[PDB]
């Protein structure tokens, strides 16, 4: 849900695209700068990024991933090493997804 508040401006037909960040026709101006949004975001580490580059979120949010899960998965012991009171038990790792 935060991840939606770019602030890119509307350039004007027929302009150059501009990179420093003194104008206010620059996302991470101050004026263009709204608190809890995107800008703020990227402005708390005084870092530089044009319109297209912030513009690129939206076919970026095509692909998504739905939330992180704990996944515990186990097997017999290997081969070499696999007798009949061995296989009994069993080894218990687990990781996460996402």
């Amino acid at each position: 849900p935060a991840l939606q508040a770019v602030i890119v401006p509307e350039i004007p037909a027929d302009e150059e695209a501009p990179t420093t960040p003194e104008d206010p026709r620059h996302p991470l101006h101050a004026h263009q700068l709204v608190p809890n949004s995107l800008n703020v975001y990227f402005h708390n580490a005084h870092l530089t990024v044009d319109g297209d580059a912030l513009l690129t979120l939206q076919e970026l949010m095509g692909d998504m991933a739905e939330r992180t899960t704990a996944i515990l998965v186990s097997s017999a012991p290997d081969a070499g090493a696999a007798t009949a009171t061995t296989r009994n038990m069993r080894i218990y790792d687990g990781a996460l997804y996402h």
